């Protein structure tokens, strides 16, 4: 006969601490450069969200990796999906809400549009 | 400083899940890993990141740990019977156990001093 358990709280706080690393850049492997600003993530979680950033770091090798996101991608668009991509949340206000939709298109997050919005 | 009401809310019931079987992918696939495990002769590719955030040995043993190729030597305490579904539950979140294996896996998960287990029904003795 087995023992079987099955954690509800570990997928959400093995995030929680992937997110706290990459806050205090810990075992971080890569560092994004976002119009000019410089974001650390682990290569592995950014690819699990998106097929945009497995093409983009799977082939990658070098010590210290570092990869520039094309134009299209703005500073203020993206720190708020690298933050859900950890998190699972979005918060936005009027300000940046337009850019982080923008941005999540480019980098094809399949089911982030207006209407995945709600209010507090 | 924000300007306007941080307001519009997006949350994800199913996004951490998946993101951690997109690593157990990863894992299986031994693609985009970034640490070899040496536990009793045997090889478990893994990713430094997700030992630490999942166990507190691993977290001491690799934070300082920023070398490209990573190979990591577990001493004789660790054995592959009691390591494996340990690793297992890191990357999936289910411990499946019997009799045959529980104790030896209880005590592992005691020196690796593994998260997330304490809603379980197993003692740690």
């Amino acid at each position: 006969p087995m023992y079987v358990y099955e954690s509800t709280v570990h997928c959400t706080n093995i995030l929680l601490g992937l997110n706290d690393q990459r806050k205090k850049d810990i075992l971080c492997d890569v560092t994004l450069i976002v119009e000019r600003k410089e974001f650390r993530a682990h290569r592995a979680v950014l690819a699990a969200c998106s097929e945009y950033f497995w093409q983009a770091l799977v082939g990658q090798t070098k010590n210290d990796l570092v990869v520039s996101l094309p134009e299209e991608v703005t500073a203020r668009g993206f720190g708020p999906l690298l933050q859900f991509a950890y998190t699972a949340k979005l918060l936005l206000s009027r300000e940046n809400i337009r850019e982080v939709i923008r941005c999540a298109e480019f980098l094809r997050m399949h089911n982030l549009e207006d209407s995945c919005f709600s209010f507090l």
